[PDB]
């Protein structure tokens, strides 16, 4: 469940949150991937969220290198077999990260059929 | 159709959307109060939302003065009728209106039934 | 800080999330209220957001009986610390907490100046 | 003024606002993208947001044609230009325009420089 391709002090984890029954968003299948030296996008590492609706050990300090990384969140396998016809395909997440500064992060996403936020961090970790 | 109290050049407004069907919220009742000296609500203006979600003609310019206002939406009421059970009694969205501020307010609303957003402003007009 | 009138299971806990910076709001006064008898609000607990935008311990399992309850999140203090005019007074979530069914929430509220969001919950407590 | 490809009635409209100062988030990039049969995305429309915040006129109902589709909004030029430093590299919306349902199709996009939340469509009209 909530690991990936690393572990460490957690340098990246995703919360999933479902707007519609309050409360976690359960086994939502996440994959990460990390802009290529060819432009193109190098699958980095995947899981899926907890009962907690969190995914950590997906990477590690020494893998997580500077780069730009693509979080993408099925919600609609999510939706779908909740019954429900959703509007989006997936939520995705595009950002640079580092070295220069802040190096953890948690991308955190509440989800609603025909909507959806997310948001970004703290600075440890904790 | 769907107004207020006073009819014209619109200095406040309400528009209310539905993230689990991906439309407007129609028929939502709408009630705007006004901090009065003793500090309790005074009954300003209320009204319904339209087929498009949206609350025009509350007031008018000469009526809307500065001061404190609440604008409480009745989004309980709106997730029975649905069927789905909601967690909020009701949204509320309190704010100052300053008059050497912008003229033009629209409250917007983003509702789902464990979660909301409003969000407000702008200022010429539509 | 994280804490209240009262020491349990944490029944009512409250993290406040800044927009604008990614990272937990510090500092912001939380003041929880229960709908009295006559009608009336009356003071339940109070506390400030920890360094990881966490409220704990506001109440007890004892204490936290059936009733319609108000959390307000003091988002204006916050702003204007900061530097900031925002828009709202406050954050106010109102809502029913019963012993009929889900017992331990999570009131959890993202903020922006001119914007804000709120969603409830998960089911024992983590 | 900020219109797309095609100018009729409107299948696909943008509106992109902002959280940090209550208004539109005016000229902004916007590209759209059509899922092309080798899965590769191709260049549909693109414009720029107006004074309203808004993009319309980006195609027509006889070339909105079924299919997958990705509105892409460029949220860090709109936070640099503003001189605050942003998360995200970009906004990005992923979905399916299936015929048996809604026509029209209002992609709303509320922007903070953390975080951000994306709504959708309606039927009618304005």
């Amino acid at each position: 469940g909530p690991t990936g391709t690393g572990e460490s002090k957690c340098p990246l984890m995703v919360k999933v949150l479902d707007a519609v029954r309050g409360s976690p968003a359960i086994n939502v299948a996440v994959h990460v991937f990390r802009k290529a030296a060819d432009d193109t996008w190098e699958p980095f590492a995947s899981g899926k969220t907890s009962e907690s609706g969190e995914l950590h050990g997906l990477t590690t300090e020494e893998e997580f290198v500077e780069g730009i990384y693509k979080v993408e969140i099925d919600t609609k396998s999510y939706w779908k077999a909740l019954g429900i016809s959703p509007f989006h395909e997936h939520a995705e997440v595009v950002f640079t990260a580092n070295d220069s500064g802040p190096r953890r992060y948690t991308i955190a996403a509440l989800l609603s059929p025909y909507s959806y936020s997310t948001t970004a961090v703290t600075n440890p970790k904790e």
